[PDB]
């Protein structure tokens, strides 16, 4: 969940 989030949004840039 933590770097789901840092992951998901900066994947998503």
């Amino acid at each position: 969940i933590l770097g789901k989030i840092w992951k998901g949004i900066k994947s998503l840039f």
